[PDB]
């Protein structure tokens, strides 16, 4: 149904109890089926902003690979790899295999496990729960919700929770480009 050349936009509003506020937006340019381009700009009140960009390569129909490289004022900041796919589940809920990989020049490459669940707690919504567990102990825990009024545009609100940050509230804005 859809055709090549079209792109998708997605705003990201990061708000926290503290005065410090974070804002950014990510978009994916689909030109060909082989691979697609991606870019997410992260701006902040301070002068510590950055820009991450990469590409999305499809190795399998069930498992997809998306290389996301983080660029900064310097030559290079760091390159991370993300792996997502579709996993079956006994019940009605769905299981999404998440994979986080952090590669840098200073430190060594490491790929931590990621578990992303998505289902309807009851109402006609898409509750996305992201949990990160490690061999030692729990890594982090965050929740997310996906809802909308029309198919054209959509909105989602997810909050992160961990020892590092007390409580962060991020709301994504799904909106397809005009051209």
């Amino acid at each position: 149904q859809d055709k090549p050349g079209s792109a998708k936009a997605g705003g990201w509003t990061t708000y926290n109890t503290d005065n410090t506020f974070k804002g950014g937006s990510y978009a994916k340019y689909v030109l060909s089926p082989n691979l697609a381009l991606k870019g997410e700009y992260e701006w902040n009140n301070s002068s510590l902003n950055s820009f991450k960009a990469g590409a999305e390569y499809v190795a399998t129909p069930y498992l997809k690979t998306e290389v996301m490289t983080e660029y900064n004022t310097d030559n290079t900041f760091r390159v991370t790899v993300v792996t997502e796919g579709r996993y079956p589940v006994d019940p009605n809920l769905e299981l999404f295999p998440g994979g986080w990989y952090t590669w840098n020049n200073s430190s060594l490459n490491k790929g931590a496990p990621y578990t992303r669940a998505e289902y309807k707690l009851t109402p006609d919504l898409k509750l996305l729960s992201q949990v990160v567990y490690n061999t030692d102990n729990t890594f982090k825990f965050d929740t997310g919700l996906e809802y909308k009024l029309s198919p054209n545009l959509k909105v989602k609100f997810e909050y992160g929770w961990n020892n590092s940050s007390l409580n962060e509230f991020t709301v994504q804005f799904e909106y397809d480009l005009s051209s």
